[PDB]
């Protein structure tokens, strides 16, 4: 895993040292290399731990002349890759290639070793293990190098552009995942200027993304704006402002299942939520949410509101009945119990439950059949994990949905304990109307900073809350065990003493003082504890440490609201029919272009 | 003390200036000497105060032409040092190295005085009133000032480096310790440049740290980067990205008793809790936390919890029966009593009560011999003092250990009140539990936060809340005194007086208000007074000053979590046994690099 990188390098070392050849090439002694090198005792074709030749030793230390010597002594020994498992393919010309040795690569291809050696190694791999991933060809490693000359010599001797390595990446696929994007433009349009006839910058992956997104999926913005400076056209400039025309192609992306904003917006990398900031995106998805997001969004919201509503005036009116069996125990207190279904629905007033409940019903099954297909399109870890998508509004309404069909269950079958899953599904339904208050700017941000906070610090305070209530509880469970429950019925056994001390915890009901009686002085003083730790302080602690994260995470959450509608926005027109959503965007064909379906814009730049 | 020193300081400016050789030494005026020094009724064996000679009042002044014309006159002067209580054995040598004067220097040692001159001086101590600790020799002064030129003036003239002065230290002891760390390490390496055969960097003190401890201790980590630079070797660099190999033979530290990382992590500095954060140390610690540190403290706190879920059940049930005479007291409401031992455990649910009570005694007495000779090997207030130790948890760890040893003495011997022990242990072990909370990122800075405000803002807000609550609760206690008990239970003595103004300080319980009787105006008034002194303003300011304290605090509860996984990863291996344990690092002796235990990263420059 990580321990084994360094004992193959270990391994390594000690292979290049205990050889004369492997240390005389490392060492750069071109007098010691003549004399082991000129008596034919020595062997040229010698491996290392890795499987690396001494040349790969010489190119790793920039050894130019014990490179030149080992080259004029074997001219077949450049042709040569590594075979072990960390380096499965790697040659002498990556190794070359990575440290911008311009003289070794001269003479290396003048050798004329494989320009098109594809190095399937473990090291060069797209890993959280690998701290680079500069390629598996040496065109791929002198882009993501960043030297324009040696890409320029490459392409002199053959090395064809369109070479895609394992997960599907060209060299223009990976020129986006390096950082320091400052050299990447120019090796961009380097690498586009030798591409002259498909064209190289549509080929997909396995993943099956395209270079552009490739760029918004990792939320290169460099490269996005880079893109746009070749698939935009200006209109024209008058003056202080300028009219300009973006090409929606490969951002609408008409035709493909797989569109480049669901592939931006749910995303796992913490950017590609500020692409959405950027000029052609930003006006598009504004007039999207404008023009249909935001009214189709607010009838959804009313729909669904009025629905629950529905569905909580049909829980309120319930088959109830008075019980048959008279209380023959002391502190029960039921009066009324679930009546069957053979008595639950004769009045006209059940009749109008009954429709009730078949619209609830009918609801949660086309809730269903809405959600299983997309946790279904998506991964299950993907669809329920960022708040962008909603994915724990999406996970509580399938809680709810589920929740109602098992009311379903427990109605027809005439089970008892109908209470406990239609009290469930009203607070999760009724908090699923929380995912509709994304499409507010006064009420997005609030709430999604409560869901950060739910995920963030109401778990951190709630550890040590339980252990605070725990051990309090203990001591004031075991302070009236010998005592009178009668006078103080809580803390009477474990459980009520436990929910007892929670709500102590919160300063909801009053402290416990019959002043009528003689309470024990160590209850005195362990509530004095408790009052002392647990109310004056830990909940006070929380709200000193809830408002030190919120103006750290304020910005944060402003621009993850400012994500998620656009993530809103691209949620609908691909559940909803194509009549309710025209295709946005200026159509081409109109004015002979081609159909490309363009977008204006117009910016004051002076 | 302070003012000993200004004493002694004005004694000596008061026999400089009545002694006309001292005070024309101090002068500079040199015909002055000439007159009254080519006589020979003046004395050239001359004390001051401190008993200084007059060419020290010379070398005090940067008076050149004056102590070399003392040094023509009697050449014997330059061999004396003072004798008295604040510079015992400080010469003109040390006076004339530390103005850095090369003249005065060259020329002092020209008449040949002593470079290997040991001032047992009380201002040349390690201590808080001195202002520095340049050192007991000429060499650690002329390195601790920072002059090479001297240094090399030194070592041409004597002056072996080996030279240990009162509390072990050498030289190199002592360029760590001060600061402006800008000019030592030039210093730090012409000092090793004349080391060439034990090596001085291993020599310890007379507390036994090493130099490169002595820099892990006081949190020199410029010190610290520019030692592991000459322990280091860097195996090989690929383009933008090198391996490098460090030696863990001196920060591992397998067979010394007193390892390099305790000493770093218990140390009473404010920083060196920073020198974790470095190259080497950062790597080692962090597999060893995630190798093998967070495992086992996970499965250490599952046990912990399990042992005290145990002692929590035990402490549920109890030995308790009926009252053997009746109540003729009212407000009284005991009901039960604790049975005595005999009649204890006779069922088989007492004896599963039984061998859980023998669980949680074992379980306290591993407790204490895991705790008490930690207690022993270091300083009580170094055990209890730091929270990055756990101190703290250790002393609520020991106190709950205690009182379960204590509630089996009552136990066994049948003393009354075991609730009183049965309640401090089940508080004090559950909060405990809150020790294991340092082992994660989610709990461990909160646990922190909840420790530095329960020793900053919670005594200080409750000093002045129990002055507002005894004002008060006398206020309260004498508003009723003439009134009816039976009416208001609260403030009928001055106890539960003191007890309900305590939690109505808290807004716990309700404001006593019996609106079927006539309360006085006098507790409505000063009811009011309390409401908007106590409960509208002092616990809202309790809030603002968390909160303030909280968005100062965060940086340094952050950091001090980053050296807490660490001190409880190095607690750990010290307790566990071997074989749990495995040497961390990379070992050489399979390498052939002589059993050192290297430790190999791979970092990214480019």
């Amino acid at each position: 895993w990580e321990q084994y990188r360094d004992r193959v390098n270990m391994l390594q070392q000690e292979r290049i040292r205990d050889s004369p050849l492997l240390q005389a090439a490392k060492e750069n002694d071109l007098r010691l290399l003549k004399i082991l090198l000129l008596n034919q005792s020595c062997d040229f074709q010698q491996r290392g731990a890795v499987g690396e030749t001494a040349l790969h030793v010489a190119a790793l230390y920039d050894n130019l002349e014990a490179a030149t010597l080992l080259m004029e002594a074997a001219p077949e020994l450049a042709k040569e890759p590594a075979l072990c498992e960390p380096f499965v393919g790697q040659t002498a010309l990556h190794i070359a290639v990575m440290n911008q040795n311009l003289n070794l690569v001269r003479a290396l291809l003048a050798r004329g070793a494989s320009v098109s050696a594809r190095a399937t190694g473990a090291a060069f791999r797209r890993s959280p293990h690998n701290l680079i991933y500069y390629g598996e060809h040496p065109l791929s490693f002198a882009a993501c190098v960043g030297s324009e000359e040696i890409v320029r010599l490459l392409i002199e001797h053959g090395a064809d552009i369109r070479a895609q390595d394992s997960l599907g990446n060209t060299v223009l696929h990976i020129l986006i995942l390096q950082p320091n994007k400052t050299f990447a433009c120019q090796m961009y349009n380097l690498l586009l200027s030798y591409d002259e006839h498909q064209s190289l910058e549509l080929v997909p992956n396995h993943q099956g993304l395209t270079p552009f997104k490739l760029a918004g999926v990792e939320g290169n913005t460099v490269m996005f704006q880079h893109l746009m400076q070749k698939r935009k056209h200006v209109q024209w400039t008058c003056g202080p402002l300028t009219s300009t025309l973006y090409d929606l192609t490969e951002i609408d992306s008409w035709g493909e299942e797989l569109s480049f904003l669901e592939l931006v917006v749910s995303s796992k990398k913490r950017e590609a939520r500020q692409i959405l900031e950027q000029t052609p995106v930003k006006e598009l998805v504004s007039f999207k949410w404008k023009k249909y997001g935001r009214p189709y969004f607010c009838v959804l919201a009313s729909l669904y509101i009025l629905y629950m509503i529905c569905f909580t005036t049909c829980c309120i009116y319930r088959p109830l009945k008075l019980r048959d069996d008279n209380r023959t125990d002391p502190r029960d207190i039921t009066i009324l119990q679930q009546k069957l279904l053979q008595e639950a629905y004769v009045t006209h007033q059940d009749n109008i439950r009954l429709v009730g409940e078949l619209v609830t019903v009918t609801g949660a099954v086309i809730i269903l059949l809405l959600e299983i297909p997309d946790i279904f399109r998506v991964g299950a870890s993907r669809y329920f994990g960022q708040t962008i998508l909603g994915g724990p509004f999406h996970v509580i309404i399938i809680t709810y949905a589920s929740l109602v069909l098992l009311t379903m269950v427990m109605r027809l079958t005439n089970m008892n304990g109908e209470v406990v899953p239609l009290s469930f599904a009203l607070v999760l339904g009724w908090c699923s109307v929380m995912y509709f208050a994304r499409g507010f700017q006064m009420l997005g941000p609030f709430t999604i900073m409560i869901q950060k906070m739910i995920f963030g610090d109401l778990m951190r305070f709630c550890w040590l809350m339980a252990v605070v209530i725990l051990g309090f509880a203990s001591a004031f469970h075991i302070t009236f065990q010998t005592e009178d429950p009668n006078n103080l019925g809580e803390f009477s056994d474990y459980p009520t003493a436990l929910f007892s001390t929670f709500e102590l915890f919160l300063t909801i009901i009053d402290g416990p003082a019959n002043y009528s009686v003689d309470l024990p002085f160590m209850y005195c003083i362990t509530y004095a504890a408790f009052a002392i730790i647990a109310t004056l302080l830990m909940l006070n602690l929380f709200i000193a440490m809830m408002g030190d994260t919120h103006w750290r995470v304020a910005q944060e959450r402003d621009e993850l609201w400012r994500a998620q509608v656009v993530a809103t926005t691209v949620m609908l027109e691909r559940k909803m029919p194509r009549f309710l959503w025209p295709r946005s965007g200026i159509c081409g064909y109109e004015y002979g272009l081609g159909d490309r379906w363009f977008l204006r814009v117009e910016n004051h730049h002076d």
